[PDB]
């Protein structure tokens, strides 16, 4: 795992709430045809799966792009602020639905085995050109885990 | 909810992230018609989704039943030893695939918010009669998280 610090950054995209009928996979499927609408992209080759939490504890997910500030947020989309954090970066090898299994393995075992101490914040999936499709077993996705 | 349990034995079928295209959902689908084969069940109304770690580090999963010792393990099934542990028990409300989202929320935020420290071990999903089916949003499943 790689240790990285990043300043705060802005993400624009479409969101999913853990509390009816929707899924993260359905979120990405409806977002894909609309990704080109987002102006101000830092890097259109990179997308994010933001795993955040509402104050009430509800799981909150945003599929989006890092953007320079000051450009529009399209209809049906939202801006999300990722705060400045320090991260342990784990490379997940497998499908997009298997990301959930990697999160469980990381939090339940891999952090402690590496001596990395998690710090509650905003986690994210980092999709670059190593991501070949949601069901490709050879896809890679980096998982940024906030740490002390 | 804080629960201590002694060690117990679980018999059932395994999921490895290595079989391309296989999923935990398909594991349960192929396990369903064979559940009746397992002798020595503690309670056939309860099933377990064991989230464990292989020696090499991957996520490993067992769908199974708690059994008294000394009965056979059917062909294509395994015995899995759950060690004696202390657990924080969180009730997941939603579909079975959404369990993954609850695990991420619990480990990333909810444990720290409750003052609980995770203790790397064996996690499990606890399915009782509150579980209506894998894609029913009205289902409930208890998540047992090992802690100090
Ligand atoms: N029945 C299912 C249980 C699942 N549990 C998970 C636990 C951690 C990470 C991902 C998980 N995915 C599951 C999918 C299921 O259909
Ligand atoms: N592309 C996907 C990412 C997912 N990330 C998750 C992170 C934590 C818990 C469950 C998750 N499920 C995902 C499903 C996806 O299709």
């Amino acid at each position: 795992a790689r240790i990285v610090e990043r300043p705060a950054f802005s993400v624009v995209g479409m969101e999913y709430f853990g509390s009816p009928g929707d899924t993260i996979g359905q979120l990405w499927e409806r977002f894909i045809p609309r990704e080109h609408e987002i102006a101000g992209k830092h890097d259109p080759e990179v997308s994010y799966g933001i795993c955040a939490q509402q104050p009430n504890g509800e799981f909150h997910y945003v599929a989006g792009f890092e953007v320079q500030e000051g450009w529009p947020v399209p209809e049906g989309m939202v801006r999300f602020q990722v705060p400045a954090q320090k991260y342990a970066v784990f490379t997940h090898k497998g499908t997009a639905p298997q990301i959930a299994e990697s999160f469980q393995a990381i939090y339940s075992h891999l952090l402690a085995e590496r001596g990395l101490e998690p710090k509650a914040g905003v986690d994210f999936e980092y999709y670059d050109q190593r991501f070949r499709g949601p069901l490709d077993p050879n896809s890679q996705v980096d998982l940024y885990i906030p740490i002390y």
